[PDB]
């Protein structure tokens, strides 16, 4: 987990003054051009997995439109479970369940007694991941852990979320 | 491919009239739910490209913002190589290649990273399905402008009734 986030980390791109004046964006997107990287990413998050939940077994992870996408599914395949996205409004059909931050979920998705992961790219104001939290609850399932690959501390996002969170990097 | 596209066709969950009235719309959610069906979405690309392409290295997937970032991460994975998102106006930092196309009520925008893709690569573009063309076209456009040949389209599902392949300049292959 150690070594392999420290090369991970590296090759992370910097791009200031993105998207506005004064803010530093952490580019994330290197790290799928090499298949290499990319193993090691999901190898860190299956790893910290195993460790933290060595007993229990994870029906689902739930990733958020649209950077948690690039690798959420991709977890869930190497762990072998499901994959169920959280989406901006208007886009998922069927019936959804609404959260407001407005995020939704597709209410057949998940059954109640569910055990989930929630992944997203980045842990800002964590608005976003609380949403995705609150449609977690509506469908009765438990809410694990959230898992990210970076997270901007001085704002202090996991305040607003009500279970434990990881981070990679 | 075929046993496998029959079982993944079974998965897909219709609903009438969303977005908006008179449109049909197939749901392949419900494929990333089953692990045994993902692997089989993955495995019949992954299929496919062996034997359309067996002795053409493919460099990078390009996958189209969103749905296509739900399959073609895990696909380029398998296959050992890179992927690469072409993402709506704004959102990728960097220089980037731009690329204009129509909706009903607009003109949307999509780029890609100048430096993510080096001229001459074999690409393979993605996305979960084909409608107008539009989308689809704009990403060839971005590979065009990389200087990267574009060695085909490939889709999970294809509205046939709207002729979205006539827009695109390179061959296509629709899974469903
Ligand atoms: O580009 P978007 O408007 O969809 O924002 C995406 C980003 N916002 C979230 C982090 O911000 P926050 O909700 O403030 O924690 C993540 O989903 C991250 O990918
Ligand atoms: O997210 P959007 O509202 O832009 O729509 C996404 C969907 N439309 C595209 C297909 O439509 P078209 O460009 O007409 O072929 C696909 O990317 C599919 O995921
Ligand atoms: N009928 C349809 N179903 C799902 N996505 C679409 N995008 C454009 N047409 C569509």
């Amino acid at each position: 987990i150690a070594s392999y986030a420290q090369e991970l980390k590296l090759a992370l791109h910097q791009y200031p003054n993105f998207p506005s004046e004064g803010i530093l964006f952490e580019d994330f997107l290197p790290i799928f051009r090499n298949p290499g990287l990319f193993q090691k990413l999901i190898d860190a998050f299956k790893l910290h997995l195993e460790e933290a939940f060595p007993e229990v077994k994870i029906d689902y992870i739930v990733g958020l439109e649209s950077r948690g996408f690039l690798f959420g599914p991709t977890l869930a395949l190497a762990l072998g479970v499901g994959f169920v996205p959280v989406r901006k409004a208007g886009k998922l059909p069927g019936e959804c369940f609404k959260a407001t931050y407005l995020f939704e979920i597709q209410k057949n998705a998940i059954p109640a007694g569910s055990n989930v992961i929630i992944v997203d790219d980045i842990i800002a104001t964590g608005g976003s991941a609380a949403a995705a939290g609150e449609l977690v609850e509506q469908l009765e399932a438990n809410l694990l852990e959230y898992n990210f690959v970076m997270e901007l501390d001085f704002l202090k996002g996991r305040s607003k979320l009500n279970a434990p969170v990881f981070t990679l990097l």
